[PDB]
RNA sequence: GCCGA
DNA sequence: TCGGCTG
């Protein structure tokens, strides 16, 4: 198939659609509108349905209402004909010729731009009084107090974040969360996320990243020798040596370093299916992956096993390098984990 | 539609 | 009340 022309007129035939959303990420191109088909909900007019895959070989509009689910050509076939015959013209023309598209492969990116020198309406845990409220809750949450200077906290999160990222809220209602600053590898800091306190904070739970091409991998600074260990959760990583985190729902290994001595730690969570996606993804990859499989505790993460169960963190050091496995026998691993 | 806030 | 989610 011929991808740029299926983004192209996709977005030629979807921009006068209500509720149109070109979402383009650094190699996703989709685009977010209210189905025509179902006309999706009055209600959920920003919950749009009607999607459109362009990152694929081929072009797929899916829409979950409606069930909705096809590639571009059918779409034009089925509303845009002069569009469709159109784009039935240019694919029989440009089949002739080589793609063009290689020709002007630049980046626009940059390195560090918006270097967060200081955090505002921020206090650090360790200079923190004993009988804060999150000091007690992160005595429920049972870190080890020497890595108490990692964390800050925070009553003005929406101002501390437009002090840095202008236009993010039209409204600072002030707001306590947990400040958890990403660093990089020479150890500025390059993001900051709100982690939400009580139960759960009201809304808008979000890595804050000062640019897009920020870290999104927190605790890079702190890697020592030996095997780093990845994983789901900040706080998870904070119990961890060499132990990292990915903070963000895309998971790239690239952009992960530490490529030979990588160890994927993630949730023990046999019967989701999105996980069992994950480490399949990983394995598939020839990756080192760790396996809950022999796990004597039962719980979600690293912290909910030391707080449900009482697991200590020697015990959990122990597992994590008794339980590396790689290849096919991790594949087996895997396998008997999964279900 | 499912999940997260 | 929002975004992101395969077929
Ligand atoms: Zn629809």
């Amino acid at each position: 198939s011929i991808p740029w022309i299926d983004n192209e007129f996709a977005y030629r035939a979807l921009a006068h659609l209500p509720k149109f959303t070109q979402v383009n990420n650094s190699s996703t191109f989709k685009l977010r509108f209210r189905c025509p088909v179902c006309g999706d909900s009055k209600t959920d007019q920003n919950k749009a349905r009607g999607w459109y895959y362009g990152d694929n070989n081929e072009g797929n509009i899916h829409c979950y209402n409606c069930n909705y689910h096809a590639p571009i050509g059918i779409y034009l076939k089925e509303f845009e004909p002069d569009l469709y015959r159109e784009y039935i013209f240019e694919i029989r023309k440009e089949k002739g010729k080589s793609r063009p598209i290689e020709k002007p492969k630049e980046l626009p990116k940059q390195p560090e731009k918006k270097i967060i020198k200081s955090l505002p309406s921020c206090v650090r845990l360790d200079k923190l009084a004993e009988d804060h409220p999150i000091i007690k809750y992160v005595k429920a949450r049972c870190i080890p107090k020497d890595k108490w200077k990692y964390l800050w906290f925070t009553t003005e999160w929406p101002k501390l974040v437009n002090s840095i990222a202008p236009g993010t809220y039209k409204k600072e209602i002030s707001e306590p969360r947990l400040v958890i600053p990403i660093y990089n590898a020479n150890g500025k800091a390059e993001s900051f996320q709100g982690r939400a306190l009580k139960k759960d904070a009201p809304q808008k739970y979000i890595t804050i990243e000062a640019y897009p091409e920020a870290t999104k991998i927190y605790g890079v600074e702190r890697v020592k020798d030996g095997d780093v260990y990845v994983l789901e959760g900040p706080i998870d990583s904070l119990f961890i040596e060499n132990g990292i985190a990915i903070t963000g729902g895309q998971l790239d290994l690239e952009v992960v370093p530490f490529k030979d001595r990588r160890v994927w730690v993630l949730d023990n969570e046999p019967r989701h299916p999105d996980t069992i996606k994950r480490m399949t993804k990983l394995v598939d990859a020839g990756e080192r992956v760790m396996f809950w499989d022999k796990s004597p505790w039962k719980s979600k993460d690293v912290n909910d096993m030391i707080r449900k169960e009482g697991a200590t963190p020697e015990q959990i050091m122990e597992y994590m390098k008794n339980n590396i496995a790689q290849g096919l026998m991790a594949k087996m691993r895997l396998s008997k984990y999964a279900k």
